[PDB]
């Protein structure tokens, strides 16, 4: 069997891995994946927020296609998913961790699908077999299925009304006061929970447990190990909470001038509470060391996972992908969170290690090919031995980039989308709910964001790598604006909604379509004067079919 | 109860009704609908071919949304339909005649939906309760469910291998030879079948039978009486086959010059066998009198239907719509069939008679409002007492045009689409299968068709009502081209894929979104420094909720 382990971390910046240049945070286990595989430096997500980014990852389709545009918007019933495509070629699609899926209960009810049936559960899980579904954010008192992690904590002797919140995501003060990890001021406090029982440790162990169980199921698998960290709450168990400090924190990338007459959508984002707080040096210096500790814990735990795989021979037959759903500003551009399309939000780490001999020639290399998160789906289908259905999947298999040391890659532009109708910006910018649209196009140098109702945003990342000089209204950038806008015009038109007939289904008939009339083959006779005319054409059809 | 009777005829030109100006074909029963209702002179279909036009009619969504782009491409499982929206407000959606639906068997199989279950059958029928499903074209030897019409003929004493073909759509020569109605040369021959047992007579009677049965079901209904005629086979029972002759046939609208350096897509269409034959005066003179006879039979039969409704009081509470799925060139523009977007193909008759008092002020009037076939779905939901879901339905309810003698109508452009990958034009124009795109935009005067890979087609219907002078490459038309292309650019971007959350679902939270942080309401705490900051914001939320 050839398997796939798809590792994702939520809200992980590409530049917080040492293989992508971080000077103070050593991630040797993740770096080793890159040393033996391919590291991608132009990988972009198709939205920069958890839900829509992940819906694109799990469908291989743009947000403009699937329509799950914001956190919590259910993925429509009947939307094809990666799980469907892998099942079609005999590979399991299994989840250990987060997807941010919300079931289309209304759509299922219409179709009489019991949401708790085998089919219904899988539809609600976005085409995943949920070994351990856990989106990693469980405030009191969220209403959903209890994450297995809560019962795990209780069984391990950690009792609470909300074990996830109290034990894994809060600290206890020197006096006994409760220090909620929801609060940025407590990023420096050690979580109550011992490291071995923390979320990242738990989920890593669950992945090991899955692999053990899967080995004597016998079927090939694609396992999505999807970590919530380093997404907030920004709090980590000892010894990771005091491993780093303010001196390890790289400077914020921002300027006073970039705020002057800023694009209205950008201005609105800087006004949110997370942005105002991450604007403060005191906040960055306290929170970012926790973020770094969370990533270090992931790297340590992946070391355990990879050792486990090696000792069971899984290292020889399992392709490993390491990536993120989007980044985190942590104060860059005067923002917190991950809205808009600056590098820190929209560019993700992407490392792929295929242990197959076919990938030998590219080991330890760096690809600057324009790559999208939606490329993973066809990559996986291709790896699994199937022909990716390109009337449904909108991306490109990455296998040629792993398997050819000098392959031709025809993508000229990557794209990403934001529907901001659930943000205060909708009201501040005076937009109707359906009219809060922003779309990024990037060609490797120029990044343009079209914002409906407004001027575009434009950066030249060669001259202005920190994206501090918006050229959206600059007369000197007219030619670039026109080219990138034309790319957007074509992209909006390049739909893949014709999902119930493949291109392949047209081709066998082409010799008859070229010279004759395929309708006659079914006895449908359109535009013929007399019997002689019909029969003469039927003889031409017979001749053509004889030639082919 | 308030009901709806939605009458459609397949391949019926708007100008072959006397109320739209035909000088030789009197359609008094259809004209009477117009005399007591509203007749629309700018109604356009969203594709000009049966399948995709109808899929748009039955979903209220553009082809670019639903993806059923050609005849026979199944409508995807999970695509919302008119039947769903009517059911949500307690109105039945019943079919008597043609839909051109093809079940998404693959999609249903994935979801474990038995195609023969109650839910499965309805999904396969595009959201219709199929009282009598019959697409009206049954060549030997099509493979599908036997139309009820065949058993009807057999029971009436008309036996044959294929009763539809032999009796309803063929003639017997003076010597006894079989004269197939598939052949244009037999358009002048009377069908074997007596008029009372012909397709149009049969389907009209079936509609009466439905209405009788429905009356003591008690539930309000929308009944789609969907005639195959005057679509081919172009053959009709006596006495309709010799009611008209060559002298009644209006001149073809075409010119030698329009063919000179014609747009490549147009040129390709003129090369098809139906186009080459309808180019001949001999063919027009033989076929068009049959087409006229078929329409006369429809008008006579509708007279019977309306009398039946009046004698049962259904005339008082049933809105009647009369329309078509597209037209027929019959030799106009050197074409047969209905491809491309010339008036004869893309503009449909549309008459709506609402017997409610609310429609009194507009009776007998003519509306030149820009109207689309996709407007019928929200019109019907609105009439049925529901709020049309505009995150799903892409058109506009027409009720304001019926109920206000001077209402504001904000549509500036209508749109229609063609995917020509199933035509020889794909090969002749050198296009990939996904790249055979043409989209019409019309503003009431100018009609532009963008054709991917080629120059646009452009007509000014005020100066050039016959669409003989293509301005697509004319420098004098630059401003018009830019305006209409910008309308297309916006239309391609104006998607409605976010079908699992309504706009209404956003609004209750807006006072909190405007001033505060809705996430705190669920205990999700993003970007807050300390407990004081969180609690102060929670108090602001409480204040806001108290104000509203
Ligand atoms: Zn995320
Ligand atoms: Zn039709």
């Amino acid at each position: 069997n050839r398997n796939i382990l798809w590792i994702m971390c939520d809200q992980l910046r590409f530049d917080y891995l040492s293989c992508y240049g971080h000077e103070r945070l050593n991630t040797p286990n993740i770096d080793k994946l890159a040393k033996r595989g391919v590291r991608f430096t132009n990988a972009y997500v198709q939205a920069t927020v958890a839900g829509p980014s992940r819906m694109s990852a799990y469908t291989g389709r743009y947000v403009r296609s699937h329509g799950s545009t914001q956190n919590g918007i259910p993925l429509r019933v009947g939307e094809p998913t990666l799980g469907d495509h892998l099942r079609d070629v005999g590979m399991r699609n299994v989840l250990i961790g987060k997807t941010h899926m919300r079931p289309d209960l209304d759509g299922m009810k219409r179709l009489g699908i019991d949401p708790d049936s085998e089919i219904g559960a899988r539809v609600g899980e976005g085409g995943f077999d949920a070994f351990d579904r856990d989106d990693g954010v469980h405030p009191t008192g969220y209403r959903k299925k209890e994450p297995a992690y809560n019962d795990y904590l209780r069984h391990a002797g950690f009792q609470a009304e909300n074990p996830w919140e109290f034990w894994a995501n809060s600290a206890e003060g020197k006096g006994g006061e409760n220090q909620s990890g929801w609060l940025l001021t407590h990023a420096d406090k050690p979580a109550r929970v011992p490291e071995e029982h923390s979320e990242t440790a738990y989920m890593t162990r669950r992945a090991m447990e899955f692999m053990e169980a899967a080995e004597k199921d016998g079927r090939p698998w694609c396992a999505h190990l999807s970590y919530i960290k380093p997404h907030w709450p920004y709090i980590v168990p000892a010894p990771y909470h005091d491993m780093f400090g303010p001196d390890d924190v790289k400077p914020a990338v921002r300027s006073d001038e970039e705020l002057k007459a800023a694009h209205p959508l950008f201005k609105a984002m800087t006004e949110e509470v997370y942005s105002r707080n991450f604007a403060r040096d005191e906040v960055r210096e306290k929170v970012i060391p926790a973020y770094m500790g969370l990533i270090k814990q992931i790297d340590d735990q992946l070391g355990q996972l990879f050792a486990f795989m090696q000792e069971r021979g899984l290292d020889e037959n399992t392709m490993i992908v390491f990536t993120a759903d989007h980044g985190d500003y942590l104060g860059d551009h005067w923002m917190g969170e991950k809205y808009l399309f600056y590098e820190a939000a929209a560019k993700v780490p992407l490392i792929i290690y295929d242990p197959s001999d076919k990938a030998d020639a590219t080991r330890g290399t760096v690809s600057d090919a324009l790559v999208e998160m939606i490329d993973l789906a066809p990559t996986f289908v291709d790896y699994a031995g199937g022909v990716p259905p390109m009337h449904i999947l909108e991306g490109k298999s990455l296998l040629p980039l792993l398997h050819d040391d000098d392959s031709s890659w025809d993508r000229q532009y990557v794209f990403s989308e934001l529907d901001y109708s659930n943000l205060p910006a909708r009201l501040k910018l005076g937009r109707d709910i359906q009219d809060c649209r922003a779309t990024m196009v990037f060609d490797g140098r120029y990044k343009l964001v079209e914002v409906m109702g407004f001027a575009p945003i434009l950066f030249d990342l060669e001259v202005d790598p920190d994206e501090l000089k918006d050229l959206g209204r600059d007369p000197s950038a007219e030619e670039v604006r026109q080219r990138l806008t034309s790319a957007l015009d074509a992209w909006h038109r390049n739909t893949r909604q014709r999902i119930t007939k493949s291109d392949a289904a047209y081709r066998a008939l082409d010799p008859v379509l070229r010279e004759s009339d395929p309708d006659l083959m079914a006895g449908v006779i359109i535009g013929y004067w007399d019997e002689d005319e019909v029969e003469a054409e039927k003889r031409r059809i017979a001749r053509i079919l004889g030639e082919n």
